[PDB]
């Protein structure tokens, strides 16, 4: 069939969401994956929103792929310049019923313990041991370590559109990002199987995560607003 | 092995490019592709720009193919509504050496006597019976059949924002078309094996068409205007 959903706006307590850890919906409509307390951003903090209900990917019946297109806006501040802004956010496509993963350089998506597939756009802004210089784009599969990264300059505190789309028949993610603002615009694409690595259902979201405190800088943090958001997926048959 | 040249404006008679056809650089910077008297575009005009220098896409020595990504700015201008506008621009790949094709839906880059292969990513303004809904973002090979198309809406006489981005290690050719004073944002890509239609060198550039005189409608005509262009590539060969 083909299932779609549009958030302009959100609204407090959002029964379409499923929202968790930090993630929370200020009182002038913008959901807030990372805690920020009297406007202020801090460290150790990591949350997520999903769709509450699931999308279907694939039909293992029929055999075929859904195809999609989501875009959002969203806003990174980085009030703390020195020594290095943390950690970034991604948008997931996972298992449904998984659980906030790892903070940190994971996003939240990744859980050594116990790690399930996911297929994630990631925005990267602090370096870790596998990651290129920063800020980045980067496409990954069921790890944090991307198969395709590029780099990025951040409209800091600025709005950013994003385009993420999914061609079943060529197998093609492409994702756009572009800052207004800037005039800048980024883009980035790589080959990815969702049939290959993803159960038939799934649920779609945002995670974000600042600094660890294991890294002992609670400067090491920032934003992680998400202003709007659509979603749409064609599953022929 | 790494090319690549920046154009943040043009200038009468520029060292690196070749006019052909109508094609000319207006006195205020603007290179016009097509012929525009008085401030009026006319029809049965056809004209490219080249890159004077042939770049490199591939070595067949090592088998390696160069990656590139390629930025422009254009404006097209509709004066006359009805009956249609045509035909549209392209940026385009094909072997050094080649004249100015057919005019009309041929954007000048198909010659029906003499066919030399060519990649292009074509706007196309006026529909043709091999065309579908106008206006639509384009990747052609070898023909003015795109093998994937998508539409979009034009800001007439605005100014529009391209990147054209080409992996060679995935074979993916991606194009974004951005409006900047509406906020749209287009997007498209297929998988492309240049190795496997153009020849070790090349030229790029760009060719546009106004209304053909068989279609006995003057006002089948618009403005083809490349405002900037810069372009980056790289064999690792
Ligand atoms: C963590 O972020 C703080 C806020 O930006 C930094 O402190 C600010 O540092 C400015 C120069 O870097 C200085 O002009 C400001 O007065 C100060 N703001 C206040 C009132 O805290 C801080 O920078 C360093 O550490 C602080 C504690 C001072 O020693 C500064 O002189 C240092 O530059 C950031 N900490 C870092 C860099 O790890
Ligand atoms: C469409 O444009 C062509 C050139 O861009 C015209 O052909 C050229 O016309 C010149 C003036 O008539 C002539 O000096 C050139 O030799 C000739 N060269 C070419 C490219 O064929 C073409 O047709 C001409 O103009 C029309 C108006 C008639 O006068 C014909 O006899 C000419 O061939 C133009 N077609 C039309 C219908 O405008
Ligand atoms: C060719 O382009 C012309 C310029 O836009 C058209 O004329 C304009 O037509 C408007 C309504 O279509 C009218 O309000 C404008 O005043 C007029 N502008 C001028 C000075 O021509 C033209 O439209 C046709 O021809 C005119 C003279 C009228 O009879 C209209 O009813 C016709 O549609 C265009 N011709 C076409 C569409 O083939
Ligand atoms: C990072 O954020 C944690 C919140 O998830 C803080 O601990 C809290 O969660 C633990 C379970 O992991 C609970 O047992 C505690 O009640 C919560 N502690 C607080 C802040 O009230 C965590 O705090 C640190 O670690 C916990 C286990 C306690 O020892 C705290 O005193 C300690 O500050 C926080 N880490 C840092 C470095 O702030
Ligand atoms: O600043 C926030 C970041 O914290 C972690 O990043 C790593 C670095 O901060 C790094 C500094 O050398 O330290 C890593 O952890 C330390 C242990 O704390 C220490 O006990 C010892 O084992 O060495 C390691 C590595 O040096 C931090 O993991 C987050 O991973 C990163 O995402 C940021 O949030
Ligand atoms: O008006 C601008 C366009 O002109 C051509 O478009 C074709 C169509 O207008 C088409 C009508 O359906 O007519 C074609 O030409 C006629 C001949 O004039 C006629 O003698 C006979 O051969 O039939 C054909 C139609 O097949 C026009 O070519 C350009 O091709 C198009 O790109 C525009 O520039
Ligand atoms: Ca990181
Ligand atoms: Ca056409
Ligand atoms: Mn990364
Ligand atoms: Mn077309």
């Amino acid at each position: 069939k083909t299932i779609s959903f549009n958030f302009n706006q959100f609204h407090q307590n959002e029964e379409q969401l499923k929202l968790q850890r930090d993630a929370r919906i200020s009182s002038n409509s913008v959901l807030e994956l990372t805690k920020v307390v009297n406007g202020v951003p801090t460290w150790n903090s990591t949350g997520r929103a999903l769709y509450a209900k699931p999308v279907q990917v694939w039909d293992s019946t029929t055999g075929n792929v859904a195809s999609f297109e989501t875009r959002f806006s969203f806003s990174i501040r980085q009030p703390f310049p020195r020594p290095h802004p943390a950690d970034g956010l991604v948008f997931f496509i996972a298992p449904p019923n998984t659980q906030t993963g790892e903070g940190g350089g994971y996003f939240g998506i990744y859980n050594p313990l116990s790690p399930y597939p996911f297929v994630a756009v990631e925005f990267d802004t602090f370096r870790n041991t596998w990651d290129p210089q920063i800020p980045h784009i980067g496409i990954d599969v069921n790890s944090v370590i991307s198969t395709k990264t590029v780099p990025f300059t951040l409209d800091n505190g600025g709005i950013a559109n994003v385009v993420i789309k999914y061609d079943a028949s060529t197998k093609i993610l492409h994702v756009v990002l572009v800052f207004p603002s800037l005039g800048t615009i980024y883009t980035i694409a790589d080959i990815v199987d969702l049939k290959q690595v993803l159960p038939e259902s799934v649920n779609v979201g945002f995670s974000a995560a600042t600094g660890d405190p294991s890294g002992k800088q609670r400067n090491a943090t920032e934003t992680h607003d998400i202003l709007s958001w659509s979603f749409s997926a064609s599953l022929p048959g």
